[PDB]
């Protein structure tokens, strides 16, 4: 697909079983999410952003799906204030900026 | 260009006749550059981000050139921990996403 920017990029991902709303941001080095249970080891982070940072539980090689697309990377797990698709996974995906 | 995201989306912008280095960030509604002068009033605004809330200076009608496309719109100016361009003014230079 070709999304436009005059709104919030915002798509249906899948993952560890459940749909969640997240946006897809370029600024965004890593995936985050908001507080849910992921299978397997994680350790912890902190990972910054306007405003400080948060501590959150990094989980790699995790499977998720965004608009069809299967992919596989890590997903921080936290008190982010919304779940954000970072470069991590939108690579996997194919996903370029096009101006 | 096209630009994929196996590095974050750097590009050099001009401001107030100087370049800057910033994110093309389509997860940031507005845009907001580390502290720096600029012309006319400004207004208060708060933001919002993973870590929490910052206050900035918001000045409108700016002029940008961002990757040489030139647009003209609102600069937010606060301590942010990098220069970030946000959909209001990736609009303007026609950007979008793609895959
Ligand atoms: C090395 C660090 F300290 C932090 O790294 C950041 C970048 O990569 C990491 O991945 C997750 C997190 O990424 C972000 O928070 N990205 C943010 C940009 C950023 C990049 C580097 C440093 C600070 C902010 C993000 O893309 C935009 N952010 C909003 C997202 C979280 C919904 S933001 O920076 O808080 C932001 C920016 C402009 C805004 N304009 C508005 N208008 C209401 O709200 C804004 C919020 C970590
Ligand atoms: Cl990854
Ligand atoms: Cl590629
Ligand atoms: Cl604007």
């Amino acid at each position: 697909p070709q999304i436009t920017l005059w709104q919030r990029p915002l798509v249906t991902i899948k993952i560890g079983g459940q749909l969640k709303e997240a946006l897809l941001d370029t600024g965004a080095d890593d995936t985050v999410l908001e507080e849910m249970s992921l299978p397997g080891r994680w350790k912890p982070k902190m990972i910054g952003g306007i405003g400080g940072f948060i501590k959150v539980r990094q989980y790699d090689q995790i499977p998720i799906e965004i608009c069809g697309h299967k992919a596989i990377g890590t997903v921080l797990v936290g008190p982010t204030p919304t779940n954000v698709i970072g470069r991590n996974l939108l690579t996997q995906i194919g996903c370029t900026l096009n101006f």
